[PDB]
């Protein structure tokens, strides 16, 4: 089964970026302004997203992202059917890398609040692993920050792949995606890291409610989880459509 | 065809306008909290490597009218390109301030209550577009955008000369943004990519129709015009100190 | 005789690394929260693996790990007699570079606690060369981070020096290999740089035992002294299995 | 308008190389130095030195081999890859730039230099502004001490340049060589006591020390620091032979 195959890749590779950029975070969080700020959460991000497409780009493509692979397929490049299949491999591997994070900083995760798991706050634990709203990131504000943060993403990715254009040598274009999450993060307001993921969001955000923070982390934020897995999808059609009319449609 | 490399480059000067003002945003938004001047170079230099890959392939990637003044006079592109470029240009870094507008639009409003300060302390105007410092004023910050224009050109020069070796596809586009944040952190600005006129003017003109009112254009003794006219005289200054020491002797 | 032509630039590789290494983390500790933070322990020690692999890389391989070195023999990628020569050659340049940071900084090193030499504390100077316990890293958990880190960086190296895969240009090995080392350092709980490297930790703290710090280097944190060399062996067994059950056995 | 003379173009591509890295290195440094502890710390002054070697390299290399240090030429000629009398001309165009690179630096931040301590310049002490363009012994930075850091400093940035201009290796493809010694330049300042950038330079020392000779701060530039001056330029020196026979001893010698 060669899909099988590649369904392995794109698990490992969501395994990698979702362990080191979430680990990332939990060094800033759970040590309040003391091992690093904003700039190590998204350097982290952006730099493992380069190691993770490396180990598996031979394989699967290194996607890593249900947008990415909901653009390729809307430009029939991959099979419609290859888009269940990295979703949830890309999903599972999000779950296994936050499992992970959890391993490594059992201690101080409990011991933030005392001895008590706690959502949302001051000493919050969650969003180590999933994006919450902010004072100024509404679902009305959150949204719009996501479209237009998965469209600049696809409209830069859509550049290097594009067969029309030279084949850039492998190596560097792992650098060049990563580059793109780490402008992103410092641009958009979302101090998370890789908001811009369906998988890296819903993943870690499953596991927090079986790690014993409750099913508190879906029924908070005015019911705020739906929203970073149905507007980047949305941004990647309108990526799509930037790309293609400015430049796509008119090359040779 | 003509049509079709200046579509690349209003899309490339989009990018990096909306990626490079994001980040100038979040620092003076949340006042020393979010990060200092290095992110705001970092990533203007970083989003001046995206929109060369965006782009290069079909127009060039100049995104700097001083850079393609500069093409221009070497005779390595029509003259025909300067005002098509330009025009490319700068409607796009127009387009790229309002969408910084808009994800910062409640954030902007509340920095000063409910209206629109160009200048001061809680000045929202100075994002996207520059304004003299206390110790920049119009005759110090004239000679600092000739510098740092002709110090990018020389550089851009030596990358683009067919005498030299080819250098591959990609790696020129990092080293190219790898200049624009240098020249940020070396001469005395603070915004980031100080040396665009498209990037200086562009967002300028979204502001004094935004809401800010006419304020930006008489403040700071009528700044506005020097980020325009000194990358200019730059350009030139720059091709002559390549071709004299590097160029004209390249066989 | 090849094998002592490969030795000699084993040495010299971890000699660069250390130093260069050691260096920033001895400026960051003497001066205390004035010369920077862990950022830059991190980027030191990230970058001088690069400027070590790409000196040695076309003369030993560019190992400058004794987990490296056990991953590849244990794939059958090199002989069994390789491993024993490489690893002494690793900690000899570890344990050389050591001695230059301390001849370095010997002045300010002493200074710290007056004219005494202090293990561990406050004032303690000799977690600039080795790595000690925290409060949240007792033996039990700081063995997993060194397990999970290890393994993560076996992983990563497997892929860019796969034959069966596009051979990579060089130069960008050695830059892939150096953004690991920063990314793990940034991500894991562990602040002194590089820790998953058996060589960079016993070399050093050979060095300290008869610097003038004593014996206790070694009978401090209930013997912590030999988590540092044991666990990272073991993660590059788990990490060569990782790899290979995904995409190594997968590939033709 | 043709040089048609190969000593002479290579000698001119020198002091532009020499001039963008001290210009753009240099005036990182003025940033940090006038505004205390609010432009940045000690990483810009490290980050932006390392990439100003990174762009330098790019625009002289195919010209004259980008040396931009007269200790990488000193050690070329020690090992019979270069003419020695290639030595005072790189010496020369090198010093000639970064007095031209330290001229610029001080006509940009003229007015903030001048009122930092009033309106008198200062060499070294806490209003000091004299720093920006030379490097200056700190609280444990004695002659004895400064002169050990530029002898390992020097001698490890040789050892990294010989080996990817190593002829016997592949041949690195153009523009990743340049990003390589660049990478050097930033991790021997992080690493080493020196907060000035690139301090392992002759010619990045003596021109900048030389103009603020002429500049306004006098000739206690050249008798501070029990006459530090000397040392920047000699050690250095010795330390790029001791880098070469590190070298060779160890890798170079065994290559066939």
């Amino acid at each position: 089964y060669r899909l099988l195959r590649q369904a392995l890749a794109e698990c490992l590779g969501t395994l990698i970026l979702v362990m080191f950029g979430c680990g990332s975070v939990a060094q800033v969080v759970l040590s309040r302004g003391t091992h690093g700020g904003f700039l190590t959460i998204n350097l982290a991000f952006g730099f493992a997203v380069t190691l993770a497409i490396l180990v598996a780009g031979q394989v699967s493509g290194a996607h890593l992202n249900p947008a990415v692979t909901f653009a390729m397929c809307f430009l029939a490049r991959e099979p419609w059917i290859k888009l269940p299949i990295y979703t949830l491999a890309q999903t599972l591997g999000a779950f296994l890398g936050a499992g992970i994070v959890f391993g490594l900083y059992y201690d101080a995760i409990w011991a933030f609040a005392g001895n008590e798991l706690v959502v949302s706050g001051p000493n919050g634990t969650a969003g180590i692993f999933a994006t919450y709203p902010s004072g100024h990131l509404d679902m009305v504000n959150g949204f719009f920050d996501q479209f237009i943060g998965t469209a600049a993403l696809i409209v830069c990715v859509l550049a290097i792949v594009d067969p029309y254009n030279n084949p850039v040598p492998r190596g560097l274009e792992a650098f060049t995606v990563g580059l793109v999450v780490l402008v992103i993060g410092t641009s958009m307001g979302f101090n998370s890291g890789y908001a811009v993921n369906p998988a890296r969001d819903f993943g870690p955000r499953l596991f927090t409610a079986l790690a014993g923070w409750g099913s508190e982390v879906f029924t908070t934020g005015q019911n705020w989880w739906w929203v970073p897995i149905v507007s980047p999808l949305l941004g990647s059609i309108g990526g799509v459509f930037v790309y293609q009319l400015m430049i796509g449609c008119h090359l040779e």
